[PDB]
């Protein structure tokens, strides 16, 4: 069975077929957005849906047989797995968010197209080196969220009532979103020094952001420089090695000229 | 006989005449916004617009005569054509929006001045490399527009009731424009976890934008370095040949002292 | 006589004195904003002002004596002149504006501290290359402001009633300042397709800005690379001269014996 | 007593222990944000807070006997010192700002974890270089703050009534926060030319921000290219001397080919 399966799964027809289904299913999901469309064609697309997820379920199964344990070490396959699994949770449930979580299957367009994987992968590649700064930042947010909650939560429960609330508001302030007329001018009417809290906050988060970006650019180009430097330097020291080695064969060719005469009379 | 007219079209005087017209018609169109001006002088100015529109139409004709098919595969000319043709439809119609489009004709200043031409050209040229990421992003908006229509379009039809609406709203949020007090805080009064939707959306969308720019700057530098790697490397292996050929003149000079120095040593 | 003055004006005491007067003047001008401070013992300050204005006028005359015609080819000195100038015109009634323009004379601390002068200078030096992109963007605003007045000014005269008002509003939008809930959502309630105007506008205007920053950085690095690839090439061709010169005479240690041993055959 | 104490504070056990106490205290401090929690667990965590403060204090004392004079010239230990000191001030007072400042001691996670220090340290090194730009900007605000107060203060005391208030409003305008519908448009209802003040303000503060960033980037790369140039020119430095040492050595062995020619002269 294996090779018979393996050769259908690995084919140029298979993945092409899936992509095509994904794109159709994606057009189909936009149409289900229009209740007008749904009362006039909804039955056609409610099962187009149901059989596409059938095909994807089958595809997922075959691919597991064809790849066995190496399937679940694949980030992309793992995603396909979970994003399909989700659509298998019953279309009528107590948790009804999962029905909307079904739309994530359109991200298989990313999974199955290598230009897209390329993009995404490039994007992800910058993150591991940011985690420490992510960390420093989250710790910064958390300390200030605690302070803001103790300082402002009593009189301003909506914005600062709760740590989670102060977290939310501090993010808002970070995005510079209606932070003065909308948040701290109102705070200052009760707490005139509130600006000594939020303006340093704004300096720090903005400083950290910019410099992260700056640091990325500059450190990338410092590696590009090093890699270029060695090339130039290898070429300089294989080419100036010859001019050194060629003159030595002349410094030598004259000392052997010299001896030829050093054994002239002698005898 | 192309050539009789062809020398007129290619002349310094034809182009400068048109640029002079554009800048004049452009001054004209401004004053046409003043309602008081259109009393005291509206008739003079409608005249000028009709004159200019004629002149422009002729110049396009000549230019098609001179350039023939090469005219309709030149984007600059295509734009001049589509912007002049538009400007020729009757000022009173069913869709009178075209009356407003004829101000686009002022962009011929860009089109006719090579300095400007080159700016616009430089700007356009980052786009083809980007088309993939623009596609990722559009797909991203689209998936999120659908989810957002479903999650919030019932209670918030103005912001999310229709897919286009969710799109519009999602763009506003990307620009960070009044996104918390104006959209998300309202949403959370009905849907307390709505921050689980918009804050990741903001993270992804900002992250992509920043990394696109970063990736442009770093990779531009990379090729700036590749070619200066090759200029330097080509010169150290050129200079070596300059030392080399005036060292092959110390080769013959001692292989000729090689042939004849034991000859000088006779008995 | 000229030198006796010149040696005063050029001394580290003249400049220290003026800088000192500038900081004091700048401290009192802040104090003058307080009406408390102003009524009780604020007549002291009004005369201090007139003492400083004369001293600066003296400073300027002397400086014109010392530097003569080259004074007025100095942008820093010109700035100094005109800034002290407007502070000389009397507190003419109904010219209330010039009273506050006087404050512009604290920009002399910039004019007079070499460190300040250098940042400012560096900042100015970015501009001459940009004047094309500036022109392009200005024209772009003009075309859009004309279209906007025409499309939106009868129904939204505060925002768009006038070319001027339209420029102002398009600038607000460019800064993404309350652009959607505050301008475009209201517009769309009369004109549902208004998003076809502002969203493209926002794309172009933001695209042009990012790329202007991008192209500055990158083209700077190109120039930075052009310089370092020159120094390398010049230090490579550097000793190539005196190496090829010292071994064409090392070819002449052998070239002589064309006659030193061949004439020995002629005994 | 020393080494024994020294073997304690230098141990991997010591640091790990107090890092765990930081993280633990960090969690309990989040919990103290809850009124529910504080009610039925408060005395449990108010003690833990007292416990931790003592331990950090003995820790600070020990680290001092081990490091002594060096300790007080260590910025991280100075920080450590001072946020522990703050927590050592008694809560009972009129000034209860200090009870909130206690949670600053959680920044000790920054001082205690080397990848943290490294990032904070990287961030800081940016600052001394840009202090001159900061002085320029602060000056610019001050001058404009003064003009603002005198121009708009009487009619708009909330935003401009006072030097300090204008500073605040001008900072809001610089972050582009609700600057037009929120501040400048209202102002233009009384003062139609107010845009002649705020749009230049926006242009300058934006320009300077962007350019500062562009400057850090371009100048960091200028420096990288200098190190790179030297290292490369250093290579051309070593190698174009050892080919002139092989020349002198070629001459020193060719100055044997005029006195060993002295073996001719026989016939
Ligand atoms: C340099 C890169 C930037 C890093 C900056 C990260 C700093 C934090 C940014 C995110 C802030 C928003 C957090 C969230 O908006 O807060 C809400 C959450 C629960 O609060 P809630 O349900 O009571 O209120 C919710 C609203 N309601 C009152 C109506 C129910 O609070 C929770 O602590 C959220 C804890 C935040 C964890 C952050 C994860 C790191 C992301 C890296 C990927
Ligand atoms: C100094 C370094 C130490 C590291 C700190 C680790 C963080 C541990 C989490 C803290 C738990 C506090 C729970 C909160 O106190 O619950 C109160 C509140 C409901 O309050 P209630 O009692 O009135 O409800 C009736 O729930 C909240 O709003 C929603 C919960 C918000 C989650 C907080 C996000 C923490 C982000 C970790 C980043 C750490 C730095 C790397
Ligand atoms: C890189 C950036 C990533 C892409 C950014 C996407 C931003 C999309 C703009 C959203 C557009 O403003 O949404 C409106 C449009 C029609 O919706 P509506 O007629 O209900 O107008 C609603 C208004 N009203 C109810 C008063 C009639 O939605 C349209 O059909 C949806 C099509 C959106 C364009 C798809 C490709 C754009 C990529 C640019 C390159
Ligand atoms: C995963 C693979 C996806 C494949 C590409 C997806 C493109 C399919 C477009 C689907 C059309 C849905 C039209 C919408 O369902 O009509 C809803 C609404 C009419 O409402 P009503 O019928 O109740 O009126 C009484 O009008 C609407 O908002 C008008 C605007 C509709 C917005 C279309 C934007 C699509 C751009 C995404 C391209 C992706 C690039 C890779
Ligand atoms: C990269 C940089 C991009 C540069 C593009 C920026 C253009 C300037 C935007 C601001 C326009 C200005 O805020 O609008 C005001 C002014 C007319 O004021 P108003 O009396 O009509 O009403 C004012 C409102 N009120 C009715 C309440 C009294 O409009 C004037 O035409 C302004 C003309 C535009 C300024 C030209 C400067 C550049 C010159 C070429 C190089
Ligand atoms: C292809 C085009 C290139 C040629 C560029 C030429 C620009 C010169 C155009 C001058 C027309 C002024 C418009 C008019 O004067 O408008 C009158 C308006 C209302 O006055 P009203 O009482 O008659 O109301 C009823 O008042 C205004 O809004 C008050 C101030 C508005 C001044 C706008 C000047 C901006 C021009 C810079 C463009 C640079 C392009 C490179
Ligand atoms: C690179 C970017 C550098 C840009 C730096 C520009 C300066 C940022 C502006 C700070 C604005 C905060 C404001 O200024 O706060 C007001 C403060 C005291 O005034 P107030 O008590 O009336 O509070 C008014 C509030 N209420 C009356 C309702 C209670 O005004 C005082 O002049 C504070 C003067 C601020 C000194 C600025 C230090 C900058 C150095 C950073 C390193
Ligand atoms: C060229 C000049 C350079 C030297 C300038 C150095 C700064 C001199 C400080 C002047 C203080 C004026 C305070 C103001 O006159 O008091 C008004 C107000 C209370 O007024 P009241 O009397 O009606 O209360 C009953 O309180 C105010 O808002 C409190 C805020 C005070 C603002 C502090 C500004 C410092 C920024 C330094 C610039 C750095 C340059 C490199
Ligand atoms: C810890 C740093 C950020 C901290 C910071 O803010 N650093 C100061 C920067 C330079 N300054 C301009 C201040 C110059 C000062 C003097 S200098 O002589 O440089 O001019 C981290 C955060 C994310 C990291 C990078 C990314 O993961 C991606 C990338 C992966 C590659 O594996 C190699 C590098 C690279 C570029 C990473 C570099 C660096 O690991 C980064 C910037
Ligand atoms: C517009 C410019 C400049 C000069 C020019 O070509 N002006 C045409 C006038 C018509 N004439 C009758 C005078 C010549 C007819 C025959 S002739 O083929 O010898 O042109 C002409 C120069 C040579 C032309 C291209 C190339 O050829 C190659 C290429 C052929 C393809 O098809 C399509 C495109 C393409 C890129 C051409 C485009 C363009 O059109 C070009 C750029
Ligand atoms: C798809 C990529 C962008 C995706 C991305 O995010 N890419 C790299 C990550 C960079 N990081 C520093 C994060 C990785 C760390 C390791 S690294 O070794 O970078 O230090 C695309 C987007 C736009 C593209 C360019 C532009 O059209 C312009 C330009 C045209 C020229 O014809 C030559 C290339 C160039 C520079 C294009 C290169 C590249 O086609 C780009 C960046
Ligand atoms: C060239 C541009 C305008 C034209 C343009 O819009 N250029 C876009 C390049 C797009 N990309 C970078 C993607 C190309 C990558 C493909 S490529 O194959 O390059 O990798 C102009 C506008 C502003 C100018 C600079 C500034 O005055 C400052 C500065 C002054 C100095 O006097 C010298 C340089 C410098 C850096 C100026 C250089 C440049 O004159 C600039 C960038
Ligand atoms: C550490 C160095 C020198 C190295 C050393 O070793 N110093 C003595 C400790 C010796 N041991 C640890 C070997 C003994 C424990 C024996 S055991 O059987 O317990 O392991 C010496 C140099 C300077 C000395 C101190 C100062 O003058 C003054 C100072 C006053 C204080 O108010 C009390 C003591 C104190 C701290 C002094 C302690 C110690 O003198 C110091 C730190
Ligand atoms: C005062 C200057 C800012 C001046 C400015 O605003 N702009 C320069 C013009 C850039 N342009 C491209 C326009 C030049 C055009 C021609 S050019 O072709 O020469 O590029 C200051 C502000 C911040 C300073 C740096 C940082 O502390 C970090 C860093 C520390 C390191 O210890 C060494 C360098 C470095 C990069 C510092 C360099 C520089 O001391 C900076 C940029
Ligand atoms: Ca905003
Ligand atoms: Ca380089
Ligand atoms: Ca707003």
């Amino acid at each position: 069975m294996y090779l018979r399966i393996t050769n259908i799964v690995e084919s140029s027809f298979f993945t092409k077929f899936i992509i095509y289904l994904i794109v159709l299913n994606g057009i189909t999901m936009g149409l289900e957005t229009s209740k007008t469309f749904m009362q006039s064609f909804g039955v056609y697309t409610t099962l187009f849906n149901q059989i596409v997820i059938t095909i994807f379920t089958i595809e997922i199964i075959l691919r597991i047989y064809v790849h066995r344990i190496s399937f679940f070490k694949d980030p992309w396959s793992l995603f396909d797995f979970f994003v399909v699994a989700i659509s298998l949770v019953p279309t009528s449930s107590g948790f009804e968010i999962l029905r909307v979580l079904r739309v994530l299957r359109l991200f298989r367009l990313v999974t199955a197209v290598p230009q897209m994987r390329k993009i995404v992968s490039a994007l992800i590649s910058v993150i591991p080196g940011m985690l420490s700064v992510i960390a420093l930042m989250t710790l910064f947010f958390y300390i200030f969220a605690i302070m803001a909650t103790q300082l402002f939560g009593e009189r301003f429960p909506e914005w600062f009532g709760t740590l989670g609330e102060s977290f939310y508001t501090l993010f808002q302030v970070m995005t510079l979103d209606d932070w003065s007329n909308g948040i701290v001018r109102p705070l200052m009417e009760v707490y005139p020094y509130a600006w000594v809290f939020f303006i340093p906050f704004i300096f720090v988060v903005t400083f950290v952001m910019i410099n992260l970006v700056v640091a990325i650019i500059v450190d990338a180009m410092a590696i590009l420089n090093q890699k270029e430097e060695q090339h130039i330097i290898d070429e300089v020291q294989s080419h100036e090695d010859n001019i050194n080695n060629e003159i030595i064969k002349l410094r030598e060719e004259i000392v052997e000229l010299k001896e030829l005469i050093k054994t002239s009379l002698k005898n």
